[PDB]
């Protein structure tokens, strides 16, 4: 799409500020989840938390401004978590399909890394996201029935899984 | 005060997350100013923006959690701007007087640096802050009548000055 690119995060205070605004908007202005940045301080240490541990963090830029994000966190050789998946509303669905484009980039990396299972959680009230995830091939699963070396936040959220 | 300390900022993603939450709370939850972090990206480059340019940035910590902040930005040998002055409500006034304690630390540095003028702006609706500033010896001034190598944000705000 015109003037738009998705790329791996690199330390940049301008993009980081924009990323924080994106996350805050989606979580707290749009979804009203009241999530503090202290509850997700990995955002302030992306290189060490994601990139240096066989994971990755991507940002979508429109005219060099952050308008979307997605991250992959490695749990083990087989399992990865899809995290920090956000897009500003106007980039969702037609015509830009930014969520799909971010999700596609996540997967080129996930497959190349030989992961066989991708897990994620999503708030129970986020119906739009649930249909989006199901259209990318994710199936819902129980928290007590998924065995994974990862703890999902203590919120009213659904767990989804996609086997590669 | 018990388990409390004010110190110069040092790169720390945990404190940075907490600082962002403090700033967001004061600006956007409490004061409803709708300020984006992209409008104050100096927060993500404190060392280069403040500390490496003869300015400074302080954080107040209670039990190693950021609960207040204040910063000094050097304009020239004579003038400095007081910026990013925030405190969580329960630390204001008696018994902790955190705003005063932060303001006192700012001034030990301002005087040692030989500044003779300190300027700041504050939203016109923030009556509590205006009385607080007047009690620290600041007098109001007009934007068109203050000659300073600095541009205050384009908001409904008052400019205050304190001569040392
Ligand atoms: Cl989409
Ligand atoms: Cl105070």
């Amino acid at each position: 799409f015109q003037g738009m690119e998705i790329k791996e995060y690199e330390n940049n205070p301008y993009h980081l500020a924009q990323l924080v605004d994106l996350i805050n908007y989606c979580q707290n202005i749009e979804a009203k989840l009241d999530i503090k940045m202290a509850e997700q301080d990995d955002i302030f240490q992306i290189e060490n938390y994601y990139q240096n541990r066989k994971g990755q963090f991507w940002i979508a830029l429109e005219n060099e401004k952050v308008v979307g994000s997605i991250a992959l966190l490695r749990i083990d050789d087989k399992t990865a978590v899809l995290k920090k998946f956000f897009t500003y509303p106007k980039y969702r669905g037609n015509p830009v399909r930014l969520g799909r484009k971010l999700f596609e980039r996540f997967m080129l990396f996930a497959r190349a890394s030989k992961f066989t299972r991708i897990v994620l959680d999503t708030p129970e009230k986020e119906k739009r996201s649930h249909f989006f995830y199901e259209n990318q091939g994710f199936k819902q699963i129980t928290r007590d029935e998924l065995d994974v070396d990862y703890i999902f936040p203590d919120r009213d959220s659904r767990i989804y899984v996609k086997l590669l």
